């Protein structure tokens, strides 16, 4: 909850370390060549550090074989020691592995006796065996997939115009009903796997192909460093988010077809990347240098007490709540850390970051780190969590001797506007509080959470409730993540209206409802995997060693909920078409006309949006009503008197849905009205190339509907199911169908009519 400056004997001797010994040569680790390999070892506190060669990358696997052990020596600048351990091996090295047996003090008995030896793998590892243990001597260009040299980054032009999937490679395909070969189900190839459909039956897309048609410009992928909580040689049943790092510039194992030679994971996890690339989407990396998984690491078993943040008492801070806090103030911590960052883009391609509890990192390594990166280019994105997960003990001043200040939502004025913060402010504001998945905010009908979703819609940029960020490009805008529950979840536990991952109607709208909300809304447009699909976890609100079918992505929701998939869908294209939305700087601020003040305690949100860029529309209306009645909603702006409707709470788009004259909108009960001025509209010439199919739940004998239609919406020549509804009573049966319930989008809407008739359920 709190950060304390304190300085004391481990902070002081730290400091000292890196005044006489800070190395910033760039050569740490290994530097393979076919003739030589030279390693490199950052350690003052050592006396000595030796070289272990091993076979294997353990001593289970056939021809496990211990090859020899090496003394490093003292690298000498003048006749001056900089800190850092060498060798060099004569020969051809490659694919032969190793670890470092040093023998250290602490940081503040430097040159005392009292030292012990530790075996440790690389803490510059860019290879690993099975589990971690062993790094590998790899050439990297080995491990380059065919077409690795014409694979590029997808940067997003504005990070604001992003749209963002957070995803766990194991959920992404591990549900035999993706349709992904046997092998590649739950690995880092099942994203080069094309043609996927729903059990492989042809119908309907899956994984990758389902990505390009939901429209995704960007996938965050959950930990693919190497991480502790999977055994690599153990069962494929097991399942961890991957928050507990051993190595952070080595691919996880599990995810891998083959851990055991560790070139393996390299080439596959590169073919993730390039998949996604060829798809046109940009792959966003969460990052943990916050913490690792334990102190018997390699950072600790190099320099003891130098890389975690020490309290006086000799305890490790636990800011983390995992058990320790790295210690981003440190002139090698830093280094490594932007280091890492700069590895992963040029090497594997990553386009950007999303920082785990950032607000345990330091506010000047997160700019130094963006500076890093824009060097390479500006457009790669940096987001994090604006917050910690525990007291965090740290020394006044940093190794540059400049006052620390931890990169929390606090400090958003200190930090890069293009370092983006997760904003719980509208996260809150939608779903309810996220500590509590019985909690109610604004689209199961809190009025007084009206004022965190209006805020949000300016990405709290504009005024202050909670937190401000600086502007658009410093907010990340989402209602559910990995942790506590999923959206569709909370809004089941908070209403009571159904069992986790059961559809019901009312609990389907409010699924929608946030969809306009996100997608009206500034900054950074970011959903769980899934969202669009009313994804359950069955209640579960930290799922993070869970059983992995609970876990999975459940594919047949593409079906079960097409018609929300088809809002999302639209949503997004909104958003995409409209600047003022994913508008990076404050520019449009005074351009919003709230009907109400922003902090108003109301069940009817409006508000309108003056654009300015040429052939697109001139003015957006945005309405939620979180009511379970239709309102009458007047605008205060009265500037715009001729409406074009492209989104309600039937189907949104870039179509219109019909017009309004004046000001007035009738607003169905929780349901959202997206408006554009009828003369931009026409102007603009802005339209959809989607096809439309409508589905109807008609009682035959008198040609009532049984439940409201619903729309799918897809591109043209692509595949579509429906399917009866969920919802209508067990007493009425399917008796037949008129039009197609499966077939092909056409540019002219096609009907699906599910004709019912009287049934008693039996035995
Ligand atoms: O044994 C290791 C620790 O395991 C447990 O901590 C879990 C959390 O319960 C889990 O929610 C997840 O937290 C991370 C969160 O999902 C992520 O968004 C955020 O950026 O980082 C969080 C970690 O700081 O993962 C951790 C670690 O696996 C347990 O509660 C803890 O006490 C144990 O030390
Ligand atoms: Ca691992
Ligand atoms: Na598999």
């Amino acid at each position: 909850s709190s950060d304390y400056a304190r300085d004391n004997s481990y902070t002081k001797a730290a400091e000292d370390i890196d005044a006489q010994y800070a190395y910033s040569g760039n050569d740490l680790g290994v530097t393979y060549t076919k003739d030589a390999t030279t390693f490199k070892v950052w350690s003052p506190t050592a006396t000595g550090v030796k070289l272990n060669i091993f076979t294997k990358g353990s001593d289970d696997e056939q021809g496990a074989s211990k090859v020899a052990s090496y003394t490093l020596e003292k690298m000498l600048v003048d006749g001056e020691w900089n800190g850092v351990w060498t060798i060099t091996l004569v020969g051809e090295w490659k694919d032969y592995y190793y670890t470092y047996s040093v023998t250290t003090t602490d940081t503040t008995h430097i040159g005392s006796d009292a030292t012990k030896t530790y075996e440790t793998q690389d803490v510059y590892s860019t290879a690993t065996g099975v589990n971690g243990k062993r790094s590998m001597i790899v050439d990297l260009d080995e491990t380059d997939p065919e077409g690795w040299s014409n694979d590029s980054h997808v940067l997003l032009d504005k990070s604001t115009k992003s749209s963002v999937w957070e995803l766990h490679i194991k959920d992404f395909s591990y549900d035999k009903a993706s349709g992904v070969s046997d092998a590649n189900r739950g690995k880092y190839l099942a994203f080069t796997e094309n043609g996927t459909t729903l059990n492989g039956e042809g119908k309907v897309s899956t994984c990758i192909d389902y990505l390009k048609e939901l429209g995704v410009t960007t996938v965050q992928l959950n930990p693919f460093y190497d991480f502790q909580s999977v055994n690599e040689a153990g069962d494929d049943s097991q399942f961890n988010w991957g928050y507990d790092p051993v190595n952070y510039n080595v691919p996880e194992g599990s995810y891998s077809s083959n851990p055991y030679d560790g070139k393996v994971r390299i080439k596959e996890c590169k073919e993730m990347i390039k998949a996604l690339h060829d798809a046109g989407i940009s792959v966003v990396m969460d990052v943990v240098y916050n913490h690792t998984y334990s102190t018997d690491s390699c950072f600790q078993y190099t320099v003891p007490n130098y890389y975690y943040r020490m309290k006086t008492t000799g305890a490790f801070s636990d800011g983390s709540g995992c058990g320790n806090e790295g210690a981003t103030e440190r002139a090698m911590y830093r280094q490594y850390v932007i280091d890492s960052l700069k590895y992963w883009v040029n090497e594997y391609h990553v386009d950007g970051f999303r920082f785990a509890l950032m607000g345990l990192m330091d506010v000047e390594t997160m700019n130094m780190a963006r500076e890093a990166l824009d060097q390479i280019d500006p457009r790669i994105t940096m987001w994090g969590e604006g917050w910690a997960g525990g007291d965090s003990y740290h020394p006044t001043n940093t190794c540059s001797g400049t006052k620390f200040y931890p990169a929390t939502q606090a400090n958003a004025s200190r930090l890069s506007d293009r370092i983006a913060i997760f904003n719980d402010g509208i996260r809150d504001g939608i779903k309810g509080s996220a500590m509590d998945i019985s909690d109610v905010g604004f689209i199961q009908g809190s009025k007084s959470s009206a004022k965190g979703v209006s805020y949000g819609v300016r990405a709290n940029s504009s005024g202050t409730y909670k937190w401000k960020a600086q502007a658009p490009s410093q907010c990340v805008t989402y209602d559910a993540c990995h942790d506590n529950a999923t959206l569709y979840d909370q809004i089941i536990a908070s209403t009571g209206l159904a069992d986790y991952g059961e559809r019901n109607s009312e609990a389907v709208k409010m699924n929608r409802l946030a969809s306009a909300i996100i997608y009206t809304s500034q900054g950074i447009s970011f959903t769980l995997a899934g969202e669009e699909m009313a994804r359950s976890k069955d209640g579960d609100t930290n799922s993070y060693k869970s059983a992995a079918n609970l876990n999975m992505i459940k594919w047949q929701n593409v079906v079960d909920y097409a018609d929300v998939v088809s809002y999302y869908k639209g949503m997004m294209q909104i958003k995409s078409a409209f600047s003022p939305l994913t508008a990076m700087d404050n520019s449009y601020a005074d351009k919003y006309t709230f009907t109400k003040k922003v902090s108003a305690s109301t069940n009817q949100i409006s508000f309108t949006i003056q654009n300015d860029v040429e052939g697109e529309w001139n003015k957006m209306a945005v309405i939620y009503n979180n009511a379970t009645t239709a309102a009458d909603v007047t605008l205060s702006d009265t500037s715009v008197t001729d409406w074009v409707v492209i989104a309600n709470g039937e189907t949104a788009g870039l179509d219109s849905l019909g017009e309004v004259t004046g000001s007035t909108f009738t607003v169905p009960a929780r349901s959202a009205i997206v408006a554009v001025d009828k003369a931009g509209y026409e102007s603009a010439g802005i339209h959809s190339s989607k096809g439309k199919v409508k589905v109807n739940y008609v009682y035959e004998a008198t040609g009532e509907k049984l439940e409201d239609s619903v729309i799918l919406q897809g591109s043209v020549g692509s595949g579509y199911v429906t399917v009866p509804s969920a919802v209508i009573p067990d007493t009425y049966i399917v008796s037949r169908i008129g039009g197609n319930a499966e077939g092909k989008y056409t540019s002219d809407m096609q009907e699906v009519t599910y004709y019912y008739t009287d049934y008693i359920p039996e035995s």
